[PDB]
């Protein structure tokens, strides 16, 4: 009854910040479990606001003690209450997308998924990249929001809420062809400079297909995206643009 029984112990992998730990001790072991674990090594004040790694946790009747390490040098054990654990991003996966930043100016710009360890706000908004093209290379979630890591001009900028991006559809397949078709009732569709919604320049029509009605054309390419199938066509032997296949 001099020392307390260790009731539970487990290895963990967590990042945390020591906060307001002046009134707590660092010990060679879970507090008051042996002679060695009864004498205080030092207070927690030397480690206030420093980031640490949490390696183990153990409980006794008096509380929970965790084994932390500073710069991968284990320091000892301290009351779990002396620490603020960083949350981890979930659903973290590598990506290979491109899109246009359309709401960079109404979202902050971060160096990691916000709230996670080492996450800093690089700019109050990402307005510096508004309406720019970007490559999306990674995602991660936290608090129910998805954050994309992204590049502009070949340089990784940071992390931005996925709601700030307009992601382009990929061209799933594409082939050269040689078909002669007559356009009939193409008013409902538009003509695009590229395959529809695959780039900045193919989001907005050059015209409607109404102008080319009852006209015989030459389909030289076909492309499929998640949104449909597009034909690149020619009149007078010159390429007009791309249009939904139903217009033909």
């Amino acid at each position: 009854t001099l020392y307390d029984t260790i009731k539970q112990q487990k290895n963990v992998s967590e990042d945390a910040k020591v906060v307001k730990a002046d009134g707590h001790g660092v010990y060679s072991g879970i507090y008051n479990t042996s002679a060695a674990s009864a004498k205080k090594l030092s207070t927690g004040a030397p480690y206030n606001n420093k980031d640490v790694k949490i390696l183990k946790e153990g409980t006794t009747s008096r509380g929970t003690w965790v084994q932390f390490s500073l710069n991968n040098k284990v320091i000892g054990w301290m009351d779990k209450r002396a620490f603020v654990y960083y949350p981890k991003a979930t659903n973290v996966k590598t990506l290979n997308l491109t899109g246009k930043i359309t709401a960079g100016s109404t979202n902050g710009l971060w160096s990691e998924v916000p709230g996670t360890v080492n996450a800093k706000k690089l700019a109050t908004t990402a307005g510096a990249y508004q309406n720019k093209d970007a490559k999306i290379i990674k995602q991660g979630q936290i608090s129910g929001r998805t954050y994309y890591q992204f590049q502009v001009g070949g340089k990784t900028i940071g992390w931005l809420d996925a709601r700030a991006f307009h992601v382009y559809d990929k061209i799933q397949s594409q082939s050269n062809v040689n078909w002669n078709r007559t356009i009939l009732n193409a008013d409902k569709h538009g003509v695009y400079s590229g395959v529809y919604n695959t780039s900045s320049s193919s989001m907005n029509k050059l015209s409607t297909g109404a102008k080319y009605n009852n006209k015989k054309v030459k389909v030289i390419k076909q492309a499929k995206t998640a949104r449909g199938t597009w034909y690149q066509f020619q009149v007078n032997g010159k390429t007009v643009g791309w249009m939904d296949y139903r217009a033909f």
